[PDB]
């Protein structure tokens, strides 16, 4: 009852976004009483930790085994598994990133990504400052990434808004990196920010 | 009046928050109709978009000239600013990350970055996707630390909220890391994960 709510709460939120997501929508769709839902949720931030806390079921899993790939990869594995589960849904990172409580899925992400850290010979402040570091990025990065995919775009640096503003006349270092700046491979540009975080801990180990 | 509307919503802001920011409560705020507004702007979004481009005037001057410090050190200063620029105000990184339009602040800010790295010798791709990861990191840490310091809470891995769930029989990792992991320190997380992406970009250059 709670778990179909939310399952139906993650498909309201892929079809028309989290801005149109209400209590009273959620009940429009499931044909109740908005009261009947928050017998369930006492309130609207109530049903987006749970959703947030669903999205990320499963993530803590990607580290695999010791052995499964080294450190790096075993960390890279977890970050991209946490862009992923935003990314399956609509505004799922602005849900995330909102988010009220922390759940026991989100509890075995960190867990398991500072013991990756540890157990590779990381101290306790540098592997606790990194899984900030880590899903701070990619939280960031996903947001972003999911303004500008959404109907007209958004977001400071979306791609297609920075091509129109410049020129190589007023924003010359804008203007000669301009296919890179505007190019949909958003998976690059998570791959690239992950990989300086990772050489930056191989650096500071 | 642009602008003191502009101002008076960025006081707003600081009093009650986002969540809390209308159009007609800016209306109530100056003693005008909303309808007033709505000449100025044509959609809050477009107030929240002129507001960005506002709290981030002067980030772009943070580099200074040319030998202030080398280039990871005028790169630092300008996330540095980023962050601090939004952190003036409540809710601040949400409204920035949120926003419609990259205004002439924003791409002077950016313009500077990716001039800086390839000043220093970094290639045309390096030096952008260098743009993305580090503005990318400065918004989701800001977002996350401004969760964790509004009334109550807030954030996935919010540091009071991981204290309560942690014991050692369960998320040791956690429960081993936990003095860093609620501490209030915000800004040494900061330039923690900062110099990760400094050291990764020392490394690929």
């Amino acid at each position: 009852d709670r778990a179909r709510t939310v399952q139906t709460a993650l498909d309201l939120l892929n079809e028309s976004g989290l801005d149109t997501l209400t209590m009273r929508r959620l009940a429009q769709a499931m044909d109740v009483q908005a009261g009947a839902l928050y017998r369930y949720f006492a309130a609207k931030q109530d049903l987006l930790t749970a959703m947030a806390e669903h999205m990320v079921d499963g993530v803590a899993d990607a580290a695999g085994a010791t052995g499964d790939g080294d450190w790096s990869e075993r960390t890279a594995r977890l970050a991209r598994a946490l862009r992923a589960a935003l990314l399956a849904h609509r505004d799922g990172a602005r849900v995330f990133a909102g988010t009220h409580a922390t759940g026991p899925n989100t509890l075995r992400f960190a867990d398991g990504l500072v013991g990756v850290l540890r157990e590779a010979g990381f101290g306790d402040g540098d592997a606790a400052r990194a899984l900030y570091s880590v899903a701070n990025f990619t939280v960031g990065h996903t947001l972003e990434e999911q303004a500008a995919l959404t109907p007209g775009g958004g977001g400071p640096l979306d791609e297609a808004t920075l091509r129109e503003a410049v020129a190589a006349g007023t924003y010359p270092h804008l203007a000669a990196t301009l296919p890179v700046l505007t190019s949909t491979d958003f998976t690059a540009h998570f791959e690239f920010g992950l990989r300086l975080l990772l050489d930056g801990l191989r650096a500071v180990r």
